[PDB]
DNA sequence: ACTTTAT
DNA sequence: ATAAAGTATAGTGTG
């Protein structure tokens, strides 16, 4: 089965929304929407645009001041097929999200993962993990997730994630599918 | 590459 | 005036 992940660039502006959807303030019911669980230790109160600012100006090595369009985070979205969840408990439920959430600590840094919002009240359950490209004094998407870094998340992820127990497969590798938003995608499925 | 942002 | 970092990427499916 096909290991989803895929990034969406975060700033100031869209975090606002970002954030309004990941905590409640309509493909949901509200009727499962307790039990979901977040796997950093953040402040439930506080939001990700001041918690991520914060966080980079205490620790950035330039003393130029951030600049208004800058990638803060990236939220990436880990799921699968439907297929993949049924054949999980409610504890290798949280086994499959902490060990996603491991690679992205091991591989580009802990205190990085600034989120990681669990939905089970969605279609499936996704995690939206936001990961600030903050390395080496800099804050800079451009230069931790480039066309190289992408191409060996595709590829190292699910081969980790087969070193836990877990049966996947990278998805097809050089694709030539574009992304549908979810509004493109169901419209997509109206038609056959 | 080329362009927008903050020195 | 300079220059690090903005744009894209890579992947699947009801985010
Ligand atoms: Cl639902
Ligand atoms: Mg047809
Ligand atoms: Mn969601
Ligand atoms: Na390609």
């Amino acid at each position: 089965s096909y290991m989803v992940a895929r990034m969406q660039k975060m700033k100031a502006g869209n975090l606002g929304g970002a954030f309004k959807h990941n905590e409640r303030v309509k493909d949901i019911n509200p009727s499962r929407s307790h039990l979901n669980y977040e796997l950093t230790d953040r402040d439930r109160s506080v939001s990700y645009e001041k918690q991520i600012k914060d966080y980079v100006n205490e620790n950035k090595v330039s003393n130029r001041a951030i600049r208004k369009d800058a990638v803060l985070c990236d939220e990436w979205i880990i799921t699968s097929d439907k297929d993949f969840f049924e054949k999980l408990d409610e504890e290798q439920t949280r086994t499959f999200f902490e060990t996603a959430k491991n690679y992205f600590a091991e591989n580009y840094g802990e205190s990085n993962i600034a989120y990681a919002s669990v939905h089970l009240d969605e279609s499936t359950p996704h995690m939206h993990m936001g990961v600030v490209p903050f390395e080496n004094g800099k804050l800079s998407s451009k230069a931790m997730f480039d066309r190289e870094e992408l191409k060996h998340i595709q590829e190292d992820l699910p081969r980790y994630m087969s070193d836990h127990g877990f049966e996947l497969e990278r998805g097809k590798l050089n694709s030539e599918a574009k992304h549908k938003t979810v509004a493109e995608f169901k419209r997509a499925m109206a038609d056959m």
